[PDB]
């Protein structure tokens, strides 16, 4: 760098340690984020791989978690993979190791992952469980994530936490169809008073290819473009 405004994006080892560091000593709130839950806590504790935080609660291993670190500077975004937990010694404490990020990402808006875009279009979702039985869901809301599928006579059997939907079809409209594997995060019963009742199934994204991926998120992007457009 030669002037003073910086790059947002960071990708040098020893800056990021030296980020970590010093927000570590600054007690900087870090954001945790998995499923539609959230918790914030401080780092534990920094070495040359890897980051540290405590927490009972229990985060899900095996894929990188979305992170937020709240410093003066602005939000640090991250993803990071889980590399280790145990006891932290501390009644019922865990103790997180988390695999130093690679890469930063310096913005200055707070964005939620857990949130969800409410289109305006008609989207649906169809597939056949397991039993060879058929299923059609309405999408409600949306992300490069997940979606929230909504449907009045669901077959809870093949509903349960963590069950899938593999080959799963997005009927996206005009957008095209995309076929994707989903796994149910958690399911709820909304009752409106006629005592209607609606089944909303929250689904995390499982992608067969991550050629999906790039496609859900500029879908993703022409909408929040077009509900600008609208106003």
């Amino acid at each position: 760098g030669s002037h003073m405004t910086e790059g947002t994006i960071k990708t040098s080892k020893y800056e990021i340690i030296a980020i970590f560091r010093e927000e570590l000593r600054k007690r900087t709130e870090i954001e945790i984020f998995f499923n539609n839950t959230s918790i914030i806590t401080q780092l534990t504790r920094v070495d040359f791989a890897e980051f540290h935080i405590q927490t009972h609660r229990k985060i899900p291993s095996g894929h990188k978690i979305r992170f937020l670190l709240h410093s003066d500077s602005g939000k640090i975004e991250f993803n990071a993979a889980l590399t280790k937990h145990d006891n932290s010694g501390v009644d019922k404490g865990i103790r997180y190791a988390f695999s130093l990020p690679e890469c930063l990402q310096v913005v200055q808006r707070r964005r939620d992952p857990r949130f969800r875009l409410r289109h305006e279009h008609d989207f649906y979702c169809r597939g056949r469980h397991k039993n060879g039985e058929n299923y059609l869901f309405d999408i409600k809301d949306i992300s490069d994530g997940g979606c929230a599928l909504m449907t009045k006579t669901p077959n809870l059997k093949f509903l349960s936490h963590n069950a899938l939907l593999k080959n799963a079809v997005l009927m996206l409209a005009e957008y095209g169809e995309i076929t994707i594997d989903l796994v149910v995060k958690n399911v709820i019963v909304i009752t409106l008073d006629e005592s209607e009742s609606y089944y909303q199934i929250s689904c995390q994204f499982k992608f067969r290819h991550l050629d999906d991926q790039r496609r859900i998120e500029k879908i993703l992007l022409d909408l929040i473009l077009e509900a600008k457009r609208k106003k």
